[PDB]
């Protein structure tokens, strides 16, 4: 029996009109709207993706469609109902996505409640050295997070109310850094962080275990914002 996967493809965008398409995941990318590099790479990995967003006509067909809830966690809590076990999610804009990538994280993912994939700076100028990221200093490297998330239905389905929280301040810093506490933040600002205290707080705060997987593919974070990236 396969296991599930759930691709956030919803979210309206500004370019995205350009292709008169509305969605970003439904912009073309290599001869086929974006996303379906991501379905295919899923299958591929021997998972049944479900998928949330737009379905002008997606190929391979998604296992099933849920419509838009017009949010990151929204999509997703309506996307675990239709779920069970463990469950990797993917939002539907990062085209360069490889089975092997995806073997990778299930295959090296800790056993927890939730694992987050980060891919190092190293490597991420391996394949696209022009690409730009948001990186973070820790005591073990140099870091950006993916476009992934691995979790365990059941053991998150508790975490969720304090999902929900830190989700609601993603776009308020001061307010986001109050939750994470002052200390912890000028540690990595500074590198002066590491690892383990990341993940540690993480779990602390969310009361599920949480931890990252170092990802050495970068396939899975670089993700395609406008037209340079399309070529
Ligand atoms: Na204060």
């Amino acid at each position: 029996m396969r296991p599930s996967a759930i691709v956030l493809a919803g979210g309206k965008e500004a370019w995205a009109e350009r292709f008169g398409v509305g969605s970003k995941a439904l912009v073309p990318y290599r001869g086929r709207p974006m996303v379906e590099w991501v379905l295919e790479a899923l299958y591929a990995a021997g998972l049944s993706p479900v998928y949330v967003g737009e379905n002008p006509g997606l190929v391979p067909a998604p296992a099933l469609t849920l419509p838009d809830r017009g949010g990151l966690l929204e999509n997703l809590e309506q996307a675990l109902e239709h779920v069970e076990g463990r469950v990797l999610v993917a939002t539907g804009d990062i085209p360069h996505l490889t089975e092997e990538a995806v073997r990778f994280v299930l295959d090296k993912a800790p056993e927890a409640a939730l694992v987050y994939p980060i891919v190092p700076k190293e490597a991420v100028e391996a394949r696209f050295p022009r690409t730009k990221r948001t990186y973070a200093r820790l005591r073990e490297g140099t870091f950006t997070g993916g476009n992934l998330l691995l979790l365990d239905k059941s053991l998150f389905r508790k975490a969720l109310p304090l999902a929900r929280r830190v989700v609601a301040l993603r776009k308020r810093p001061l307010a986001l850094a109050r939750l994470v506490g002052w200390d912890v933040l000028l540690k990595l600002l500074l590198g002066r962080l590491s690892l383990a205290e990341v993940e540690a707080r993480a779990q602390r705060i969310l009361g599920v275990e949480a931890r990252a997987l170092v990802t050495p593919y970068p396939e899975v974070g670089v993700d395609v914002d406008r037209e340079e990236d399309l070529v």
